[PDB]
């Protein structure tokens, strides 16, 4: 399985460093980072962004539009979106493919590959749902990270590892990551 | 400031827990609490439901329409919900108001009063996409519980601070409740 | 009053260089420049912008999200964007935050604070109004530059405290900028 | 060229009033002034109505439904409504042909021939913007005058002649009322 | 506190003339009466009108555009049209502003006053309910009067005093002119 | 059967006259003719236009807002606009009831009674078809008049019948005016 | 000046027959006949319909799609569907170029050449008004035969002319058939 | 894999021939050809269509709805209309299943089955584009034969072979005929 | 004859070298490629992007917003966007103009002057076709390379020159680049 995963530059990169790792073995993992999420990156989680560059199989600057990934006769299974900032959102659903990023998400929508955008913001505004009605419109999976707590989380961690379980799921990957609702 | 407070049966209780004991002694805060979430609080909070109904200065049965809170004749200043279920969120949409959590948004939306809802959902369908905008449309704020980790939660409980944080910032109510983004 | 001040690339700079002047000492004003605008700043005014950079309170680069300002978490009343380009309207319209003005555009209309918009361009084409029309039908104030005469101006000096004069009512600051109406 | 300038009651009537001398030698000028208009020619302009009247080659009634113009078996070449009240934007819009400006806009639109709409208004509420978006998306220039400051006016004369200046640039009518971008 | 009372030619104009009394001492009042509901005053109440225009501080003919209220430039805090006929419902909704009252209401939305409308009309047809929803989806508040019968009126006078007292509720103006739901 | 037949200003009148002499002894007739149509009456006619009041059971003036078809509570059958000018038009479709004629148009469509309107333009914009799809949509029977040949018709008058026979058939009132298709 | 007239099986084709003959000498005119229209010009014309053949510079039977005019490489200056069916309405609203009329409409629309329509029908309903609705907002001319008469006509064939006038004034071609307004 | 693949009356039937071949021992394919195609068959590729029709493991009339192909009940995997005319693309979008082209285009989208449309023509009007756009929206895959160019084709040869390359990968065929991005 | 040809970065530059050599001694020609298509000469054509250059009568960097053409003042008679990259698609539909190249073609929508877009991309989804039909609804000639094959082309060359052929024709400018239909 081939997923995309593309950080964003918005609150809870560490939802997207954790997805990576829990995918480290069980999928070929492309990864693209904007440059507001280097900066992100580098003050959430205290590290430098070429820590996170090294869990993927492979990277892609997101102004490389030579990378293969820019065009559809190249193939993937899945893009992950995670964060989506509110500036993503709005080019992706708008078709403003400026970067790598919204480029392979365009990608996904025309050869019907699956897509999955988690936009974090809170609250949101009427353009921000807008942008992601169309996107769900279109088969994407909209996917704010709004954790539950049916689990019972005793920590962060737990928390986090909810949301990444979740992804999984929508992935089609099985995954123990989190206390189900049935237990 | 006379705040009613609704909690509906979404996981994240805890968020409606927190929030109604910041506002203990700040604002007259007026509680409902259907039966559904009596049931989620007893079973993510292992506390029964009635220790939630002390924390309010007025509680009020979600079938009790005698209820001075079920007319426009009576004021208020502002209406949570919290969580907000994506049954309620369907039926405040649509105007469906069977019991008292929807009436009193409904009432809210008449004679132009705040309104504030958290719906919590993971992932979000077109419909609740589309009933959140429409809410947003009217000048609702949609708030689902996103929370940012740019304030480096160390343990859960700063994470339900950051969330109930923002909703006093949207409430007008002064907080310190969560290091913000300036630090 | 805390007032975010947007000047971008368009024609009638004067206007944000008149506002920025009468509003010195009547509320706290935070600046942000783009760079196009920095050049008809210079082109139109024969003045370097580093002059109109004096007359805020606070002033932000157009690309410095670690910005207090960017974040919802922190405060102000009211954003003016003068005169804003058909660019950024619609960047605005569409939530395309990819520089700090849009940025507090949108954090403005999820916070629900007040957001003026002063579109310079003439004729305006459909693209235009209809990215005019959704931002007015959100709550934006929608106010292009155009002058009236029943004041009977008599240098272009009196046309530009005329648009001024009109800036500071929706902002609700008094003022006697203008001969109103009634003389 | 056939051209009727239709001036409505809304602030900026200079602008009628200088456009109808620079067309005076170079097109066939046919002028309707409705009542509204009469007064804001007296009170801003300090002359009388008449005065405007001798500058066309032809004068009707704003009540003159008999007028020539009335009917779409004759034939002009454009139309231009300067300035245009919210009141007449709202009547073209519409269709509400209940007098001779809004009759011949109505003709303008349905035999093809080119509408140019000036509304002087500020700010645009939703009811003006969708107005001139359907006038827009039918093919009327919609050209609220808001003048441009590259072309440094020096004086009140400067910004009228720029605002006309392109009104005849959009009629096809070659002049050099103004410094235009490329000076 | 400055309110504009529009009364137009429907019935039911009762409602007006209480209203007015009962803001006679608290607040200043600017009185509007079209042609229309002159006759219907005369008609329903058996009184000339000129007895209505005694109980405002300002009364201005729906004609007299020159009135200081035809201009943004001067302020106002509400306006109430009641009775609000079909006919001036539908100059509302579209922008029609042909009389002052429509331009105060007009004016009313662009610089974002607070509007009430009261249409009268049984049945209601479907352009009566799209006019509404269009107005209402603007931020207007439209409030056909329609009495309860939770306050038992024992009289004519009490249904009035309801209706009244909803319109003060909505105004902000505290009041005991009706039994509330919670008696 | 209560008929009331409008006479709008436009061309073609001559229907309205046929119509009115062929319901004569058919039908109770309440007639409203506007100023315009007078002044059409005249022109295409050559004959005064009180020469076709005295062919109705009533007459009332178009601004005669006492009379008794103003008001729902008072009842007819059906009412047709004949001609139906587009200003006519547009004030039925947006409820813009300013004078008796659209005002018993409007009531017809509260009242659920038959609409037809025959509007009389050519070519139509947008705007006319925009306004006949809503009335349409809402019931109303849109009726231009635009004659048929395969009856053959050998004179003018031939054609007048056709219009009025294909009217009295929407009326359900028998007739041989015209020759039908099956010969 | 190449004009495609397509006559349709619709009612009033006599429109179709005197066009083509004050265009005979004017303009280079290709025509198409539907199978529908045949059986009509046969039995409103009493004529065989091969006699309105000869009066075009070129003929194409309506299902000769190898006809030069099927495709947009060959060019043609306007289109004249006269009189137009209910049937190929719907069938240029929709872009079902099943024949070749409807094919080159599908082709003046792409190419953005002239279209003129001409339908005839009585009453419409609302999928004849929205299919007209439609191609209005495209750019097409939508012109149903419906005759005025202030040119005070003697007889049907002074009707006849006056439509056909009317269509050559749309297309630019000067004309003296009709009386004018102005007379 | 069962492949319905239709030929439509389009330009660049030789799409349709290239696809056939790839096709020939990798699916079981069931073949259509309009009569239109069968024309331009000849016209474009100088053999007879019954030449084309031995590519297929299976043949029917697009008049023959005896077929098995036209029923629900029966089975298939996806269905290709190559090249797709503008009719048929009318047809589809609006649901006229009047051959059985597009019979097994609506089975298709009724029974969820893969649907990929190849509109051929240039430019393309607002009526094709509403076609193609709905059908996107329900899942249709619209895909106008438009080359690329980074594969460097040698000769027509390669561009027909990007072109099929690129149907066989959204079939889910695996195939190199053509030269990757990715080189 | 004043043409703006716009190259941006998709594939398929081969169009617009070819085109421009055409119209070299022809119409006055102004280039502006963007940095992406820049990259994309270099790979598709193997030569440099200056090699380009040449063949215009003017060139403009891309983010040259003091270009003469980035202002309505300044005339041209037609915008040519070939290729049109869906990113640009994007941000000319929604107005976006952070680039010379989008402000131009802005500013070919306000002042009604003729728009070509050439989108490159296969398959579309439903956001490039929306963003193509408001476009076209706006009166741009949407125009992806689409050739076809009546003309029976010989090699890529020929395939080219029927792309161009039909550009030109577009713009008014007779050529015998390809063999059209009629042969
Ligand atoms: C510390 C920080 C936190 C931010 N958090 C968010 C966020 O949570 N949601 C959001 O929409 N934007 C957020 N932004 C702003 C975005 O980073 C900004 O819009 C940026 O242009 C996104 O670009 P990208 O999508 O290419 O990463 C944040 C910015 C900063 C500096
Ligand atoms: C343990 C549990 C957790 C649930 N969590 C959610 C949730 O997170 N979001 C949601 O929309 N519904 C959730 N539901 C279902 C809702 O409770 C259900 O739709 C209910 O009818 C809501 O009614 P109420 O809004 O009156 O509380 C949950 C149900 C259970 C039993
Ligand atoms: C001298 C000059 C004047 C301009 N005037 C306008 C204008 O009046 N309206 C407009 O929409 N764009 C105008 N532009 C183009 C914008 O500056 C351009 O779209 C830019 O990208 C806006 O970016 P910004 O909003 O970040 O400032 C002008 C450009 C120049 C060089
Ligand atoms: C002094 C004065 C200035 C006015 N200015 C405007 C204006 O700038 N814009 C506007 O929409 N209406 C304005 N109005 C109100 C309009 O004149 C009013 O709506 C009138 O009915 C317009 O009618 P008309 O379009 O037939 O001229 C003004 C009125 C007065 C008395
Ligand atoms: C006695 C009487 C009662 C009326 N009542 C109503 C009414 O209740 N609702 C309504 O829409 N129109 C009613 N009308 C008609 C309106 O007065 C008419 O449409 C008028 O043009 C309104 O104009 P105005 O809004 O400027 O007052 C009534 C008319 C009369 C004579
Ligand atoms: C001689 C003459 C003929 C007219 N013919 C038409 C017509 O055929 N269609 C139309 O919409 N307006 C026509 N008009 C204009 C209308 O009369 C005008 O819009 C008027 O305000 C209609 O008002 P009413 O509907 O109250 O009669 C004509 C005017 C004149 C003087
Ligand atoms: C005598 C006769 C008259 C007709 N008149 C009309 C008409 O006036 N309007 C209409 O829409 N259809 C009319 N029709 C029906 C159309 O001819 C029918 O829908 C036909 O399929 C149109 O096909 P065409 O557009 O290819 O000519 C008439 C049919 C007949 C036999
Ligand atoms: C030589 C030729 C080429 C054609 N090319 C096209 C084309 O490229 N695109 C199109 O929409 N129609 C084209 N047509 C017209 C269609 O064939 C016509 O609309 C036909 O009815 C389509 O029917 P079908 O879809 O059943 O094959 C062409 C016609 C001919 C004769
Ligand atoms: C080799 C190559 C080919 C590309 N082809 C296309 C294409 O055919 N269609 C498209 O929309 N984008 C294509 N792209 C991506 C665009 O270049 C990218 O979205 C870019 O930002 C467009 O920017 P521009 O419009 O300013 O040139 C291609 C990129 C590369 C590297």
């Amino acid at each position: 399985m081939k997923i995309i995963v593309c950080i964003t530059g918005a609150s809870g990169v560490i939802y997207a460093k954790r997805l990576l790792e829990v995918l480290k073995d069980r999928a070929e993992v492309n990864l693209i980072i904007s440059n507001s999420a280097k900066k992100i990156i580098k003050e959430e989680l205290d590290i430098d962004w070429k820590e996170i560059k090294k869990l993927a199989t492979d990277y892609y600057e997101n102004d490389d539009f030579f990378s293969p990934l820019a065009s559809g006769s190249n193939k993937f299974d899945a893009v992950v979106v995670v964060p989506c900032s509110m500036k993503t959102l709005s080019a992706i659903a708008n078709g403003y493919s400026a970067n790598l990023i919204v480029r392979v998400c365009d990608i996904a929508l025309k050869e019907r590959r699956k897509l999955i955008i988690m936009p974090r913001e809170m609250p949101f505004n009427s353009i921000h749902l807008e942008n992601m009605l169309k996107l769900s419109n279109l088969g994407a999976i909209v996917m704010p990270p709004i954790p539950a707590f049916y689990n019972k989380p005793k920590n962060v961690n737990d928390i986090i590892n909810f949301v990444v379980g979740r992804v999984l799921d929508i992935l089609g990957i099985d995954n123990s990551l989190f206390k189900r609702w049935g237990t």
